[PDB]
């Protein structure tokens, strides 16, 4: 399958028919607000039916509330959750945590991102902006094949196709530009994740 | 005017019974995770018939995204709706807008919050954390009444009930310990909004 996974900022059931249009095709799919707002939570458990999913709702709360939600979601199907890293130490942890230590928008993060990465362990990976290979790259040099590094920041505007995976991550992370014509999965053809096989 | 906002950290249908029977007697009402994960966002209107709804979901995200969020949130009845600080300069701005700057757990925040705080305009209030009241008390020194103070941290566990208030704040946030005797409200009888008479 291609490195990519798709995010799926769209209704519900276009959601639905997008991820088995890509079933098999594509690493997996980003689930967000745009779709648990639409109908809860349940969301998550279709989604999962057809693949991977991350459940991105930038998770930032403290560790009795952050705990209750990262739970609520696995069991209803996600493969793992991304959480802001900010949270340190109060930093939700384990296999099925992503920590997200810079934005793919200038924010507090930049000015201590990579102590910032290079204090957590214990977590799947790390969310690092696509749209700035350079960061990815040191980022992937600091933590070796250790961790996973997902990319958002991929398409018009931000890093080309590939770009992010080329600089060291696994995965690209994909919205509309995917959405808009599926047909477009077939530019991430040639690339192959940096460490890992599967998000 | 109880310068209360109840948590309605629970299940959809206890919360509507709730908030019906705390119509009138609170400053409002605050849906998070739970409700949204369990009824989608159709939860907000349904809250928003009993009172002031503040949508609680750290929203934490590019501020075009949070933008978004924050105004379909409102749509659906929401009062307002907190959002994290540490996105600073890409922040949402505006009078739907809260902003945390503090957690009452131990975060990035403790180390700059301050600073945060005072380079934050342009926005409906702040959230600071009501078991250190010390913190609230300093944000008043530097902000004064320009914009309003919301805290949670207070319970049994946390802050005792109106030290926040007297520390500076606006309204204090309350959940299970409320939910649990809705006739605890009566401590907070005694206790009047420091700067503006609503959330
Ligand atoms: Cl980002
Ligand atoms: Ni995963
Ligand atoms: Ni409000």
């Amino acid at each position: 399958n291609l490195p990519l996974v798709v995010a799926l900022d769209t209704e519900v059931l276009k959601a639905i028919d997008v991820a088995k249009r890509l079933k098999g095709a594509v690493a997996g799919f980003k689930v967000g607000w745009d779709l648990i707002f639409e109908g809860g939570i349940s969301i998550v458990g279709e989604i999962a039916r057809y693949g991977n999913v991350i459940v991105d709702l930038k998770i930032a709360d403290v560790p009795h509330v952050a705990s209750r939600v990262v739970e609520k979601l696995v069991n209803r199907g996600a493969c793992c959750v991304i959480v802001h890293g900010f949270l340190h130490p109060s930093l939700p942890r384990g296999q099925h945590v992503y920590v997200l230590v810079k934005m793919t928008a200038p924010t507090i993060y930049d000015e201590m991102w990579e102590k910032l990465l290079n204090s957590v362990q214990d977590v799947r990976g790390f969310v690092l902006p696509g749209n700035q290979p350079e960061v990815v790259a040191q980022a992937r040099k600091r933590i070796g094949c250790s961790y996973r590094i997902i990319s958002p920041g991929i398409g018009p505007q931000g890093g080309r196709p590939g770009a992010a995976i080329e600089a060291g991550a696994d995965f690209e992370i994909v919205g509309r530009y995917v959405l808009e014509d599926p047909a477009r999965i077939s530019q991430w053809a040639q690339y192959r994740p940096t460490c890992f096989e599967t998000p």
